[PDB]
């Protein structure tokens, strides 16, 4: 209804994408899962960013 996905995570560790195919996240901000169906490297979107994140470290707030 916007883009490919929503069902809401929540980012509980802080994380700098090591890769311009990862995102920069920051805990405590609420992102928009795009992808939870890997079993690896999960899709969100944070700020202008959707690339990939680790499952380990968002939750699902789904």
């Amino acid at each position: 209804m916007d883009e490919t996905g929503k069902e809401l995570v929540l980012a509980l560790y802080d994380y700098q994408e090591k890769s311009p195919a990862e995102v920069t996240m920051k805990k405590g901000d609420i992102l928009t899962l795009l992808n939870s169906t890997n079993k690896d490297w999960w899709k969100v979107e944070v700020n202008d960013r959707q690339g990939f994140v680790p499952a380990a470290y968002v939750k699902k707030l789904d």
